[PDB]
């Protein structure tokens, strides 16, 4: 049966992880269909100031190729 | 002196990281004795609509067996 | 151009892992200087009755060398 | 001269791992073109009753732009 | 929400690889309940003469605790 | 904020690692935009006679999606 | 045929690491049954003045289910 | 007692994963001794038309040196 | 004997990799001593325009501690 | 709370990785304060007539930042 | 149809990263026959005042048995 | 300058770790000649009754080819 496609992307949010991923699936969401699992692979930001300004968190979203 | 065991649990949340691994932790906390320490081995989601329900993390957790 | 080194810290917090991350760059802020982005290796944590007391975050850090 | 993509792409079969990958390969096949090389990235599958149901196989496929 | 665990068999068999691992999840469904997923970690054999005499494929296999 | 894409292209040269990245990022650049960082995963070649005819960089780019 | 477990332990010893991988051994031998074959996973120890106070060595044993 | 070589091979077969490393496995046979245990490192393949033409695992075999 | 540590730097230079280490080495032996060997961790870089403007080799330097 | 950093040494010794990394650990000890855990990255040597001159065993040790 | 050896040598330069997988080809090429593909393991060299003197790059190069 | 061969061997002892690597450099001096470094990959073992009875450490070691 099934077949999937796996796309990296990273979500970006000045407020944490679970708001970054978000975004990126939020942003996958409206342009692909049939999200079904995402893996985040990697947590990275940018420090500003002293102070991390940007957590980027590259995920790996999977979905349903139809 | 001890030995300790390391178990591979993977705990759920609807509500994100943190939450994931501490229900992780209190299920073992239940059935298992003297724990001491975990580590995050990978983060993992489900997607509904296009939106996590369920962070996913695997984590595996290090307890002295007496 | 520019020349960077990459420090490995690892911060604490009894809170969670955003909370880790910036008690371990603020600390790198105090005595680096020119910090520019960071990476997260590694979430571990310690346990004491049957919960998370500590979270424990590790992380590169990035800052330029002047 | 030539330039490649590589797509990740998860194959399913209630068969086994040879037909799992075939079957990403053909769809593929049908939407992209000049198929050159593929990696098995990683062999996962549901368990129904106490039997894996479905082998999913994630494999990285290379393939000529022109 | 829901919490899993991961425990780590490896499956032999006389005759290849997907028979190894369904060996190895009979044998995990005889003891163990709610089989939800696996993965393949590795496969391995032993050899005797100059033939493979068994297949040896370890596997995780994450199953729901109640 | 913002959300990135990352793709995996593998480039060529018959000259070395430097033109091939570059040429892999040139033919991203005729298709995607707001190309912003790249890694390098891997670096592989064909051999023909006993010497390089290609060498075949895969890189890790990273882009804007708006 | 035989299908095998492989759990996760980490020895401790003041005194080395071939200690600390016995000891390991020791305390699966009590309690399990047809131990096979080992592998360590990683070396870590604990520091106290400015010596090393106990040798942590984690181990997977891999043991026949009969 | 003994000291072990392994050498890595890649096996080929336009039918599957197990035909392929019996291939290779049949193949050092011919030429070396004491066979002992391999393990398989990676699955690869070539693909034309838009079908797998050719299986290619590497495997890592270790042979006993007398 | 000798005791070395290991710094990780990344060096940057518009013309490519092994500039880009150089520089990294260079201002290593700047204000460290004793520079002995190294080992590349990472490729990585920065587009503008379409087209790399900085090579980013990330890389491990080994130095005896005197 | 606290903070730590893990500095990389590898540590050298004609008589085996124990001794190896109790040198690394006394130098650390000399000029660093509040060690805390190591872990054993690596363990390499030098060869010298047919034998081992040197075990060189790399180590990453981690400590308070007060 | 086939079977492959791969060997794995580390080729060395005053020059950089190019030259010294050149000279590991050339010295595989004297001694080997029908080498197909390399790829490169790992890139390290040595340090003389404060400079690169050879640059060490380890290659794993794929060659038809016949 | 020079080109290295780098091959896969792994030593036994019932005594330990340095002693199984010894032994596996013992046997390739004699077949071999101009042995320059090694480095471990791994180290496993044989249980017998619960107790071990072989240390198997997997080393590759670096020689000169003229
Ligand atoms: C090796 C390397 C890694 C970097 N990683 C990141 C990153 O993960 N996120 C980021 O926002 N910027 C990253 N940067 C950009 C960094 O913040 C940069 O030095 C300034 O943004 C421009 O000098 C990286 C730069 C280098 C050289
Ligand atoms: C390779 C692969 C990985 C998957 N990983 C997950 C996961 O991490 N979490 C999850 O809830 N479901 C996972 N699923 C199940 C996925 O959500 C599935 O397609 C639907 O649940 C049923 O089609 C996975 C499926 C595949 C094929
Ligand atoms: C292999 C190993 C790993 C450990 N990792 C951690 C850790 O990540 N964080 C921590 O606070 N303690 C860690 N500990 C210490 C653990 O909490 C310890 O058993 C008690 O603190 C003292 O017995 C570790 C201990 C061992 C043996
Ligand atoms: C960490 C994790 C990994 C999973 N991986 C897979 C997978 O690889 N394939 C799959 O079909 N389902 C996967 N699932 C979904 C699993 O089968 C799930 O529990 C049920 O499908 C719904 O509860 C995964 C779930 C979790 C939490
Ligand atoms: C490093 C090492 C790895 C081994 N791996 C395996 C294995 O994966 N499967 C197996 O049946 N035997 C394995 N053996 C055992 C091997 O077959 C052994 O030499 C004979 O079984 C007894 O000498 C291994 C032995 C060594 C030293
Ligand atoms: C395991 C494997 C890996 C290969 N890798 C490459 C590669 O990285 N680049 C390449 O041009 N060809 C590669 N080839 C193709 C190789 O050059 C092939 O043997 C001839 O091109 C056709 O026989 C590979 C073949 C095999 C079996
Ligand atoms: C990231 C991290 C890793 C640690 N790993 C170990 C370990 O491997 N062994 C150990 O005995 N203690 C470990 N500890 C505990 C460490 O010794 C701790 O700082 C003191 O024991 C209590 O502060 C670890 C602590 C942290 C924060
Ligand atoms: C990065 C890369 C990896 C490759 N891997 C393989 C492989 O695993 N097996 C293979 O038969 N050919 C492989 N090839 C060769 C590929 O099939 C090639 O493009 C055509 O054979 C000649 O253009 C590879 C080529 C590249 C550039
Ligand atoms: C995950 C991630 C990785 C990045 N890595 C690098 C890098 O290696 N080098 C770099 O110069 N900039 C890097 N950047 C910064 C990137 O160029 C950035 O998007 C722009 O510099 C500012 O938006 C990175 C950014 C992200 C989000
Ligand atoms: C890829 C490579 C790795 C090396 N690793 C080591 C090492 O781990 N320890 C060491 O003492 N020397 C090492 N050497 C140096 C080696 O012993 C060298 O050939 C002689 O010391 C000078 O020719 C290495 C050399 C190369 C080319
Ligand atoms: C952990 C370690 C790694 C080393 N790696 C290398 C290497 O990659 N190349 C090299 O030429 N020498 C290497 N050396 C040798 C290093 O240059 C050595 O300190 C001097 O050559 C003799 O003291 C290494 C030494 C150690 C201890
Ligand atoms: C996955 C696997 C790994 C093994 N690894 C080893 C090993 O590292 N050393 C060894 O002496 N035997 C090893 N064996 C052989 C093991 O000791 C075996 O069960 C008995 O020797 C014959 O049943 C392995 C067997 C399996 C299935
Ligand atoms: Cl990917
Ligand atoms: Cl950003
Ligand atoms: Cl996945
Ligand atoms: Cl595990
Ligand atoms: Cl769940
Ligand atoms: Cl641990
Ligand atoms: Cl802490
Ligand atoms: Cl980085
Ligand atoms: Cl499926
Ligand atoms: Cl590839
Ligand atoms: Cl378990
Ligand atoms: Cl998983
Ligand atoms: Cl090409
Ligand atoms: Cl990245
Ligand atoms: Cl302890
Ligand atoms: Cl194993
Ligand atoms: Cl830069
Ligand atoms: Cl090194
Ligand atoms: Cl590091
Ligand atoms: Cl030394
Ligand atoms: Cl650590
Ligand atoms: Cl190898
Ligand atoms: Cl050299
Ligand atoms: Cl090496």
């Amino acid at each position: 049966d099934h077949v999937y496609k796996i796309v990296e992307l990273t979500g970006s949010s000045p407020n944490g992880i679970e708001e970054a991923v978000n975004n990126a699936i939020a942003r996958a969401g409206e342009t692909l269909r049939h999200l079904r699992w995402f893996e985040v692979v990697d947590t990275r930001g940018h420090i500003e100031g002293g102070r991390v300004n940007h957590w980027q968190v590259t995920v790996k979203v999977g979905f349903t190729l139809e």
